[PDB]
């Protein structure tokens, strides 16, 4: 009661996006499989039982952790579900062990300011709580779909697994809502567990929203305008930039070359090209520390570990101020709560220095053995690991960063890649792990036309399900270069 309060009073402090959220937080577009954030757990015309459980699927860097922190701060500041919820608990996926026995009570009350919150008063009316798990596909290790027996008691410690599955199957508090955001990949997994769900995507930013990005990141009306005009040009930059994570990178690394005296260019055409130029404006250390940022990013991917402490980073090479200097640069990021914790800015940022560390001039260096792991739950997927793969193996594009990579695997790598390509594409018996929109971005990623023509030729007939302008511009790219040997 009073409690409520003290609870909202916390909340509103941590959401506070500080590394402002109301300030550069810009409109997501959120589709219903148009949305109105109240309105999410309201029962449509036809039921009259209200929704409990609300799922949110979207790409890499859509928002869902931004859209999922402006929904603490819109509550705790009384302008969203203040009638409808007393509390929203944030469980932060990745900081959840599947293995750790606690209870629901325990998880609760780590959420709290205080070391002893009134666990048996919150519980009073499950109701009106709303437990909001952000990004359920980032449970690090695996999420088994046989793991029992449910639990029905708050209070009873159970595996991390039990817990969560539990409380997605509505067996603990089977009245209490729940808002999953999660990558469409573990929407596989999540959909066994699902009961009654309303699912909602995250489609990012509309073209509108991407001039308003542009415009609120840049403080200056000049420069503003011309960072949007460059990416109005640029159809590659224009189309990518629906996903926001896409408009903070380009913007970050069009600032750097704002501050030097080059010209407002960026020839980018590949979401490999847009990593490299933005780690690339980086290289003013970041060259020095290139293996150990690949060892700790590999070891994390295949390890499951999204979170490292200070005695992790030391023990694949950072010391105290290679840390501080890739802190500055946004390349890590504190975060664990007020706990010494980092992490890579993105996830997709962990994937590309995995997917680096295999390219490197002298983990299980092995491909195969990464390739046999691919589409897995259990190892994140690997899905930016494999389509960096194929843009860095690129030979035919170079730069300072790619330079410290060692072509004579990059050759072994680009001939494993097509033996891969020339399975998948063959046997379409399998149940999900690259479909064919998927091995068409990993083609857009290789873009070398030796390679894109000899792998086009292995897909027997097109069969695609194209949703956004991105999916377009990519297998559009991939069917230009298929051309049958006797054709024409
Ligand atoms: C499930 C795997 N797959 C199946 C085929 C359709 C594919 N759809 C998308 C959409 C956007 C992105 C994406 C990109 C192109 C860049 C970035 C980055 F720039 F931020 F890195 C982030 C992204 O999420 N990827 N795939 C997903
Ligand atoms: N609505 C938004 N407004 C402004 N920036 C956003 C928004 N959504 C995402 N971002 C940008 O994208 C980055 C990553 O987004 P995040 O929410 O972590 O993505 P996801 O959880 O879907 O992987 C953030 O650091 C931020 O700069």
């Amino acid at each position: 009661k009073d409690y409520r309060k003290k609870y909202r009073k916390y909340v509103r402090s941590r959401f506070q996006c500080i590394e402002s959220l109301n300030k550069r937080y810009t409109r997501l577009r959120l589709i219903k499989e148009p949305i109105k954030m109240e309105l999410l757990f309201d029962p449509d015309d036809e039921h009259s039982e209200p929704v409990h459980t609300v799922v949110f699927q979207g790409a890499a860097g859509i928002g869902k952790t931004i859209l999922a922190r402006k929904m603490m701060l819109d509550w705790a500041s009384g302008t969203l579900y203040q009638d409808r919820f007393d509390y929203l608990f944030y469980i932060h996926c990745r900081e959840v062990s599947l293995v750790t026995q606690r209870s629901l009570g325990d998880l609760i009350m780590s959420c709290c300011p205080d070391p002893n919150p009134p666990i048996h008063k919150i519980v009073r009316k499950p109701s009106r709580i709303l437990f909001l798990m952000d990004g359920f596909d980032e449970l690090q290790g695996a999420f088994d779909e046989h793991i029992g027996p449910l639990c029905t008691d708050w209070q009873k410690a159970e595996r991390g697994d039990i817990l969560l599955s539990s409380l997605i199957r509505k067996k603990l508090l089977p009245e209490a809502s729940l808002l999953i955001t999660t990558r469409p990949v573990a929407l596989e997994k999540l959909q066994h567990l699902l009961d009654h769900p309303r699912h909602v995507e995250i489609l990012g930013f509309s073209e509108a929203k991407r001039k308003e990005y542009f415009f609120k990141y840049f403080s200056d009306e000049a420069q503003a305008r011309a960072a949007f005009s460059l990416i109005q040009e640029n159809e590659v930059l224009f189309t990518m930039c629906f996903i926001p994570l896409v408009c903070w990178i380009v913007c970050t690394g069009l600032k750097q070359q704002m501050e030097s005296g080059k010209s407002l260019a960026q020839t980018s055409k590949t979401t490999t090209a847009v990593y490299v130029f933005f780690l690339s404006s980086l290289l003013q250390g970041l060259c020095a520390h290139l293996w150990g940022l690949c060892s700790l990013a590999a070891d994390g991917i295949w390890n499951q570990k999204i979170l490292f402490e200070e005695s992790d980073l030391r023990n694949h090479g950072l010391q105290k101020a290679d840390v501080s200097a890739f802190l500055r640069m946004n390349l890590f990021q504190k975060e664990v709560d007020c706990e010494k914790f980092y992490s890579f800015i993105h996830m997709t940022f962990q994937e590309f220095f995995a997917a680096m560390y295999y390219l490197l001039e002298e983990p299980s260096r092995d491909v195969t053995v990464l390739l046999e792991n691919y589409g897995k739950f259990e190892k994140g997927y690997l899905i930016f690991v494999v389509r960096f793969l194929f843009g860095l193996v690129n030979q035919e594009r170079t730069s300072y960063l790619e330079k410290k990579l060692s072509c004579k695997i990059s050759q072994q790598i680009r001939l494993e890649l097509l033996k891969w390509i020339e399975v998948k594409a063959k046997a379409k018996k399998l149940q999900i792990q690259p479909s064919q929109l998927e091995l068409f971005y990993c083609l857009y990623e290789m873009q070398e036309e030796d390679f894109v023509q000899r792998a086009m030729d292995y897909f027997p007939k097109i069969e695609i399900n194209l949703s956004t302008r991105m999916d377009h511009m990519v297998s559009s790219f991939c069917i230009e270069n298929c051309h049958r040997v006797e054709s024409l």
